[PDB]
């Protein structure tokens, strides 16, 4: 069902001298849910219950997000993809995930997750993905309505929009969900970002890291790498397509639809489709996992 209640209890672990928060419920092989910008583990709260008893249900808060510590000192050079990956790699190592992991990814969680999967292919039992960066992007991949704003994030105007005015949390997020969010839902999304300034840095550093039109070169290469790999990997995949969708449409959906050993369903949603179709998404992931774990 829907609802504003978080799933399970937030746990904390020290990683590289910082505290990171995560959900870890149940026993067995992990089903690892990874949020992106500007969300947290909370994004998965109505989806994870569908996987009850099918494995160890894990959802991590990226550094500087959710209940994870902020980086100190924060600035325009902090919260790059490389920095997030260092923290997330270390967190996933510390969680003792074993060698039959199911990944469930979205947004930046998909860049992180696809990259991790490429680097740890022997430990990956299945990949479920939605509204994901399937390959390096181009401006024409962005819906016409969102293109200008993301361009503005990647300019000097970004600090005012995001650090001062919290545009990613307050405008982009609700603007890419079809149903109206409740007071409690927006309160949960707002919470890590209540204060103006550096507290909000992760939500600006992220759009500045998106691999678009060849920049930044490091993230482009990482996505080119996992794009080639995923297009050839026989690892079972679940592609949750969205209507109207937002990111994973047109060219980049044409591309991910070439990936082998892949099941597809379509659900209602724009970008943050977890808020529109959590039961359809959860049911599909649960069925995928059941087939992977007979
Ligand atoms: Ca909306
Ligand atoms: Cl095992
Ligand atoms: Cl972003």
């Amino acid at each position: 069902s829907l609802g504003a209640k978080p799933f399970g209890e937030k746990k904390f672990i020290e990683i590289k001298g910082r505290r990171m928060a995560y959900i870890d419920e149940g026993t067995g092989d992990p089903i690892l849910f990874q949020h992106g910008n500007p969300t947290s583990s909370y994004l998965w709260r109505n989806i994870m219950p569908h996987c009850a008893g099918l494995g160890r249900l894990i959802a991590c808060d990226l550094i500087g997000m959710g209940d994870s510590d902020k980086l100190d000192p924060s600035g325009p050079e902090r919260y790059t993809y490389a920095e997030h990956r260092d923290y997330l790699d270390a967190l996933w190592e510390a969680l003792d995930l074993g060698d039959r992991v199911v990944l469930v990814v979205h947004d930046w969680g998909s860049v992180l997750g696809f990259d991790w999967a490429r680097r740890h292919r022997e430990r990956v039992q299945g990949i479920a993905y939605m509204e994901a960066v399937t390959m390096p992007l181009e401006w024409a991949d962005f819906p016409e309505q969102d293109r200008d704003l993301f361009q503005a994030f990647r300019s000097q105007a970004g600090e005012e929009l995001v650090l001062q005015d919290n545009v990613f949390v307050e405008q982009v997020l609700p603007g890419l969900i079809l149903r109206p969010l409740s007071e409690a839902e927006m309160a949960a999304y707002r919470e890590p970002f209540l204060a103006a300034g550096e507290a909000r840095r992760p939500t600006l550093s992220w759009p500045r890291q998106i691999p678009i039109a060849g920049t930044p070169a490091d993230v482009v290469a990482i996505a080119r790498d996992y794009a080639g790999w995923l297009s050839e990997s026989p690892i079972p995949k679940l592609f949750i397509n969205a209507e109207p969708g937002a990111l994973t449409t047109g060219r980049i959906r044409d591309f991910c639809r070439t990936w082998p050993n892949q099941t597809e369903i379509t659900v209602a949603g724009a970008h943050f489709i977890q808020e529109d179709s959590p039961d359809e998404i959860g049911a599909a992931i649960a069925a995928f996992v059941r087939r992977l774990r007979p």
